[PDB]
């Protein structure tokens, strides 16, 4: 019954197995950047949130 | 009028020109905490650029 080519996100369905977003951590500061299409947007951990 | 043979320690006159100070880069803090003997002195950059 498992859809091989169809996955479900935390919200709905999509054909992506994993988002796999990449976050780069600044060495000189505790700030962690966003290494993706957002391209450096600051990442923060929310209440009961992964990132 | 300077001497290369005999140097002076931060608080004393030591012949050993190099001390090999050991600092640890505090992960998630981005602060080079001291490691050698001060053990967490929280090194700051001096006015001449040295640690």
């Amino acid at each position: 019954g498992e859809l091989t080519d169809i996955q479900t996100f935390d919200t709905s369905y999509k054909i992506n197995a994993d988002t796999g977003e990449v976050t780069v951590v600044g060495d000189n500061s505790a700030t962690a950047g966003q290494y993706a299409s957002a391209d450096g947007a600051k990442v923060l951990v929310g209440s009961d949130g992964k990132l």
